[PDB]
């Protein structure tokens, strides 16, 4: 009943943007028409194909199954438009994406604060992994800011559930892929695992310590490394060979070496040699303790 959202009571307020296969709007759920309703984030599919509706229902099921302080809260589903025009209702996180929050404030968010966010992302990812879910899109653009003290993992649009018998999930026909955050085995074999999210987490830590400086983003740096003359599929071929030959993102300007050590550990070509999220959360917490 309260998790039952009727479309007629959903008042559009502003467009929030684009997700992993649809659009997000800020809506006020106002069943008393007095503008006193809760402000929510609503995902609706732009192109309701059979494969896309199926993926959206899986995302909705995945989000519903997650209860953690550092995972964006699922609120409900709005069916009023029929089962072919589903709306996902999430909590509204008013500070927006960590990418945009950090780009806005830059060095005003100190290393203590960045490691508090890093710790939270680890705890979110570790809980995610207990459920055998592979996020597949860990990036500061998909991490949301609740307040200056708490971040949460968002966009579960690419999340996969591991087979019962396997420690990886093979994507047979990939869609739009954030290749600059991808592990080598994800680029070569399209294999995703907890270990490939750890690789992506190392990229997020890189992102945090660059403070989203335009020319320092992972695509900018990797493109500079493989050559800005590389286009389309060729980018993927060269990126694979670069990673195989230990080409990596640089240490961000002013990054503590302790933190860069973690990034490079996440970026290990050997899948089995990557740290766990349990151990990353313990290590980042010990770093924060040594700083306080
Ligand atoms: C419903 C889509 C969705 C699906 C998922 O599976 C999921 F895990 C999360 C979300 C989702 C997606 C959002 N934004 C996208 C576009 C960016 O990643 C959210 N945006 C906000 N607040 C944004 C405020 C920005 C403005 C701030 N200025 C005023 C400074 N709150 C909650 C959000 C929740």
């Amino acid at each position: 009943d309260p998790t039952q959202f009727e479309e007629r009571h959903l008042k559009f307020l502003q467009q929030l943007g684009k997700g992993n296969f649809g659009s997000v709007e800020m809506c006020r759920y106002d069943p008393l028409q007095d503008n006193t309703g809760e402000v929510v984030a609503v995902k609706k599919l732009q192109h309701s194909t059979e494969e896309h509706l199926r993926d959206f229902e899986r995302e909705i099921e995945i989000l519903k199954s997650l209860q953690h302080d550092n995972i964006v809260k699922y609120k409900g589903v709005c069916y009023s438009a029929g089962r072919r025009n589903l709306k996902l209702i999430m909590e509204y996180l008013p500070y927006g994406s960590l990418r945009d929050y950090l780009q806005k404030h830059k060095e005003r968010i100190d290393h203590i604060k960045l490691l508090q966010y890093t710790s939270q992302i680890c705890k979110g990812m570790e809980y995610l992994g207990t459920k055998r879910y592979i996020h597949r899109d860990l990036a500061t653009r998909n991490i949301l800011v609740e307040n200056e003290n708490r971040v949460k993992i968002g966009d579960f649009g690419l999340t996969k559930v591991l087979p019962q018998d396997k420690e990886y999930y093979k994507v047979k026909e990939p869609g739009e892929s954030p290749i600059f955050w991808y592990a080598p085995e994800s680029l070569t074999e399209s294999k995703f695992s907890v270990a490939s999210d750890v690789w992506s987490f190392g990229v997020v830590l890189y992102e945090l310590f660059t403070y989203i400086e335009k020319s320092k983003s992972p695509p900018a740096e990797f493109m500079r490394m493989i050559g800005n003359d590389k286009q389309g599929q060729s980018i993927v071929t060269h990126l694979i060979e670069l990673l195989k030959n230990n080409g990596r993102l640089p240490r961000p300007d002013g990054c503590p070496d302790e933190i860069y050590m973690i990034m490079t550990e996440c970026w290990n070509n050997n899948v089995n040699q990557r740290p766990s999220f349990r151990d990353l959360a313990l290590r980042v917490d010990q770093i924060r303790d040594n700083m306080a």
